[PDB]
């Protein structure tokens, strides 16, 4: 009409999961989490409908040593979303590719492991190999210790990176079960860290924010839905609606 805007985005808990229903459920139905109220908030304001599509490769986006982004990331620059409404890091490296509304959510890196251990920080990781550490493929953590120049982060990526069949699991799912079955650290955005730890009292943050950032809304590089959504987004600070989402969704999970 009265186009539909086309919304990528990630299976990834509680932002995005698969409602659980006795009945049927078809279409958006399917999705809940923080990013598909959201999702529902930035509609409401801006007056436009949507259909929610998964990324085709279960990836974030990263880009390859030929140059080639993948993930999410690619969707946008190959124009088959309008929007990536998902937990999606704001970095430079993607701001050259694709834009990204003002963030809805702000994080950092850190360390998800068990409770009870000498593991005070990244250096006592890097200082050892006993405990195998990493992070998940293709999103912004590895890249962040990938492209990092602080001696502890490039040893640490040397170490993930070599150890990568292993180190690097393919979803924070597949990270959060090697923590649990395994002598494992995950490198892990702090929201995340915070949703595990309050579901399991064995498991925790170990140290602090490695960095400093934000989760944003991604479209194509030019759109013009990117102004017009950082704006719906600073309403939803101003009305308190994403301090609300996210209570909703962290500590009294569900609907
Ligand atoms: N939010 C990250 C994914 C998780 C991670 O890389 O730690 C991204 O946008 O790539």
């Amino acid at each position: 009409a009265n186009r539909t805007l086309i919304v990528t985005t990630i299976l990834e808990e509680p932002y995005v999961m698969y409602r659980k229903s006795d009945k049927p459920l078809y279409g958006n139905d399917r999705f809940e989490g923080y990013c598909l109220d959201l999702l529902k908030e930035l509609s409401n304001i801006l007056g436009f409908i949507y259909d929610v599509k998964l990324v085709p490769d279960g990836k974030y986006g990263a880009q390859n040593d030929k140059g080639e982004w993948n993930g999410m990331v690619k969707e946008l620059i190959d124009h088959r979303a309008d929007l990536a409404v998902a937990p999606l890091t704001i970095t430079y490296v993607r701001e050259k590719v694709i834009d990204f509304s003002k963030p809805f959510m702000t994080l950092g890196i850190s360390i998800l492991y068990r409770k009870g251990t000498p593991i005070d920080s990244a250096d006592d990781l890097a200082k050892q190999t006993k405990i195998e550490y990493g992070a998940v493929r293709d999103g912004s953590t590895m890249t962040f210790f990938k492209k990092s120049k602080i001696s502890t982060y490039e040893k640490m990526w040397a170490f993930m990176s070599s150890r990568q069949q292993t180190a690097l699991v393919r979803n924070s799912d597949e990270g959060i079960q090697r923590v649990l079955t395994t002598d494992y650290a995950l490198l892990m955005e702090s929201t995340s860290i915070e949703y595990v730890t309050q579901r399991n009292c064995n498991l925790t943050q170990i140290g602090g924010l490695i960095d400093s950032k934000g989760y944003g809304v991604g479209t194509p590089i030019g759109s013009p839905y990117r102004d017009k959504i950082t704006i719906a987004i600073l309403q939803l600070q101003e009305e308190g609606k994403l301090h609300m989402m996210k209570e909703k969704w962290w500590r009294g999970n569900g609907c």
